[PDB]
């Protein structure tokens, strides 16, 4: 019964490989043509440097846009994290407009976002050989802003994991260590732009999917509030859940080419493409301010124990943020575990996982999703009486499978109201301690490949700020040291459930693995939340370049 | 079992009536105090004089509160608009802030709009006697721009209804005829600002709420989109319903008050209070452009069929904005009728009405809501089967029957995804056709007192504006003459229907009464669509500048 799901992998493969040797071939043309080019120089340059440097007209576009490609290509050997050749994209070059913002820079797209005459699989059969009709809002601003979008990168099964695997492109690594995760949803990405493919990439995010693979693979990520930027045209899998809002930002190497990137999207091509994003320009002066900041912050969300690395992570930056005039205070929002297992879960799966199970109708399930279709197809009243059972040993799990389940509009209302006043309750709790921004633990080092699966509770650190609908972003700060490391022997977790026992040996093996923290700032506060991670990173990697 | 809503009745009464006769001591407490007061000339000043008087220090904020006070009280006498006096505001008034850009300006509120110590009943026996513990959100933001909000101004029972009548104060009337309602749910702004009694007031608007009373009592008002401003502290009936937007916005007697408000409002101590609201500073060169327009318009919506002096005051309207060298471009929203009776019919009661039906256990309920309460009780499996009955020859009450019954969280998703691809769908049509604004009619004259209730149907100008959830204001442009009166003898509607029938005779007896136009504009473009109003204005009543 998987005939229909056979034959779309082995179409998509072969695209998959087809892309591959097109950019090859081009590459190895252009490098005939240019055997002075000094490559290593221009892919080392920071993208504010890149883009300078096209402006002037000291890079040619194409210098810049097939060094980037080749170098795609070479990653992706060890990677597996491209998976189709934006075709027209050398065309784009050669019509970009020459006062963009972000002229002749290659950008590389996740593979939702709609990319004319290119499927958008997410990975599941039922959308191979359904070609968009067109370009998305964000890539056609991308262009009119003179950017080259390029590469479409994987992403795992349906999107609705923070690993990347799927059955019909197969399963992106880490290019850290190839038997790690690169994280996800967001991971071709991660992959890609973490070993130098791609100066800049857009992602989605709904419970992490920018931020875990923007720490697994050691880069910058933003989550911007949900309505922030536009998500018209975007491919989805679940549609009209709006309780728990989707958020599309861009991954980088860098703090500044985040900015950069806001900065570019948040023009007016955007606001009249999709007139139902509030036109908020971005605001340089908040971005570029460098006042003191009281600073909120938290060592553990007592939902998920922070690896040793996390922890250490956290404390140092604590630290130097204290050593560079800014004020620590401790802070935690209250009620994580309701958010998580009740707002969170509840309004991501607030029909039981009936309108996403229609996604895996005669498909092949990627073993990266764990036990997560089978669970979501049991009957509500079976998760309601397994919950039961499960309750008096394992409450974490059993609170997640309850709020899985099924449930009347009414109800729903209910919950999105519940929701709407959580968000009122941390903001007032936030203004009672007068807080600039906060200050959190970011979930790595990274997990082993097929592990994020089974490793559920986990994505508690990010998951909080979807609920709370809070621009959350990533920079990493560290790497795990062989002290780290043999600490992780003795974790336990808060729970010791499946998920606690999971990631300790998901986490075996890390020394030398980037480690990040989390960035938050209130709704709408994208450009504060951007200087704040600036400041991490001028003071956690002193040495990155300008 | 009727004792807690008649105790509850007799309490807010008394209530009422104290703070009546508190406005009555003051104002006359004032007036001996101030004998040369050229009281008419004050309460004629247009909202951006005054401020600019009370700025200046030429006009004292007692003078003008005081003198708004007993405008209120005498302007009360024929409407039963105002409910509570709200107690603190002369403290407030005192401590106004110097700078604030609302200086000494008095608001009015509707009863919905939080106000520590004092109830928002909604005219609903389960609220009484349980008052706020703070001021909602933009209560703060006006105080803190200097306004001294002074009443809460009368509601519907719950605020579902485009009448103006509950069991706790009574009926409001229209203050141009007695035998006409205000509108609503706003109501008591649209008969307080319309006749005199409030310079500016806030309303709410989830189906036409700003607009009707605002129509229908001759004044301007605004919806912007549904999150322009903060809903936060906010007393509502029906919780997390986020398919259909609830939207808050002014009412005044100008389109010049109403931008006022808005810049006010749109200042950093709303955004700070409330961060969930995108912190859109008021484009005052938007508002100010002079360039030509291209304006959509339709005069019909096919749904329901205009009265003549509704379809005069469009084509009128029309004309002038040609002869002043806009571009005129016939548009309709695609789809109208399903946007209508699935989305936001299903939108508004995807529970089958069960929450908002939770608000009248134990109380009476208002003649003017119909037979609203009573089929939204009845089981989903007989709303169904008379739906079945009605549809061949009342397509429309059965469509809405369907649509009001409950549903699961699944379809409602599908719902909301459906509502918006709608929206997606209009704005599409907008921007293939150029459109700056879009010009509609609006609903009017007033409706007789007790049949807006019986004539749902007629939401439908404004309610698609909540559905596609665009800014819409309304602007008044002419009265109704004894030919456009006349003319309701031949006016049939496009259904026949009861709602049609209903909305024939209610619409008759309305010689002299005000007849507004619909301004819309695209999400988040407010400025524009009250730069496009002040076009309107300042074109039918040039008086009004
Ligand atoms: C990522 O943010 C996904 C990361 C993630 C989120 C939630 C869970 C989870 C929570 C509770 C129980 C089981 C699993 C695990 C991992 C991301 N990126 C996109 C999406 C996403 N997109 C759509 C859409 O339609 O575009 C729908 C669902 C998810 O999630
Ligand atoms: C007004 O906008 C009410 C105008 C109105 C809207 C809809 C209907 C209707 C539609 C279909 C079937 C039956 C009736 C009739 C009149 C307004 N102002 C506030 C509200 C409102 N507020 C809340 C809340 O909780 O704040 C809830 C419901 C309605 O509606
Ligand atoms: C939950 C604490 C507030 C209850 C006090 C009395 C209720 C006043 C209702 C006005 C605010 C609407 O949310
Ligand atoms: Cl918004």
């Amino acid at each position: 019964g998987r005939q229909k799901a056979r034959g779309a992998a082995t179409r998509a493969r072969q695209k998959q490989r087809a892309s591959l040797e097109t950019m090859d071939k081009a590459v190895q043309r252009f490098r005939l043509q240019n055997p002075d080019l000094d490559s290593e120089a221009l892919l080392t340059l920071p993208l504010l440097q890149l883009v300078q440097k096209l402006q002037s007209g000291e890079l040619s576009p194409e210098a810049v846009f097939f060094t980037y490609l080749g170098k795609a290509w070479e990653v992706n050997k060890g990677t597996n994290c491209v998976t189709s050749y934006l075709t027209d994209c050398e065309t784009q070059l050669s019509q970009a407009p020459r006062q963009g913002l972000l002229y002749g820079v290659p950008v590389s797209l996740k593979e939702c976002f709609s990319y004319k005459g290119h499927d958008s699989t997410l990975g599941l059969s039922l959308n191979e050989g359904m070609p968009s009709e067109s370009d998305c809002v964000v890539v056609q601003v991308l262009k009119l802003q003179g950017a080259v979008p390029f590469v479409h990168t994987n992403v795992p099964q349906s999107m609705f994991s923070y690993d990347c695997s799927n059955p019909l492109f197969g399963q992106t690594m880490n290019p850290w260590k190839s038997s790690k995760s690169p994280g996800g949803s967001s991971g071709g990405e991660g992959a890609l732009i973490g070993s130098g493919g791609s100066p800049l990439g857009l992602g989605t995010d709904i419970g992490g999917s920018i931020r875990f693979p923007s720490a697994f693979c050691g880069i910058c990520g933003l989550k911007p509030t949900g309505n922030r930027l536009s998500k018209s045209g975007l491919k989805g899998c679940v549609y009209g859940q709006t309780a728990v809002q989707l958020s599309l930002g861009p991954m980088a190497r860098d703090v500044e080419s985040l900015a950069l990137c806001l900065k570019a999207l948040l023009c007016e091509h955007l606001f009249t493409l999709d007139p139902t994003v509030p036109p908020l320009p971005f605001r340089e002066e908040v971005y570029r301010s460098s006042r003191p900041l009281r600073v909120g912050y938290y060592e553990t969300d007592n939902y998920t124990m922070p690896s040793p690395a996390m922890r250490r992570a956290l404390i140092e930056t604590k630290q130097r943020l204290e050593a560079a005039g800014h004020t620590l205070i401790p802070f935690l929002p209250n009620n994580i575990p309701y958010a998580l297992e009740v707002l969170s879960t509840g309004g991501l799966f607030s029909d039981g996982g009936r309108s996403f199970l229609q996604n895996f109708k005669g498909d092949f399930v990627d073993p990266c999703l764990g036990d997560l279709i089978l669970i979501l197809r049991l009957p509500s009243w079976f998760k309601r009486l397994l919950s039961l059972l499960l309750k008096p040993l394992f409450p974490r799990l059993a609170a997640f499978l309850n709020n899985m389940r099924p449930r009347s509009a009414e109800k729903l209302w209910k919950l999105q109201h519940e929701i709407e006043m959580y968000r009122q309750s941390v903001i007032a709790q936030w203004k009672a301690m007068n807080l600039d921004v906060l200050l959190t633990p970011m979930l790595g080092p990274a997990l082993d490949l097929n592990t994020p699966g089974r490793a559920t509770g986990a994505v508690s650190y990010t998951m909080l700020y979807n609920c709370l609908d809070f621009p959350a972003g990533v920079v990493p700060v560290t790497t795990v040291t062989a002290e780290d490391d043999a600490q992780m022997e003795l974790y336990k977790g808060y729970f010791g459930d499946i998920w606690d026992i999971i990631l300790k040996k998901a986490m075996k093996n890390s020394v030398g693995l980037p480690v990040a923290v989390q960035c938050v700032a209130l709704p709408w506060q994208e450009e504060l939340c951007l200087r704040f991670m600036r400041e991490v990173e001028q003071l956690m990697t002193p040495q990155k370049q300008p």
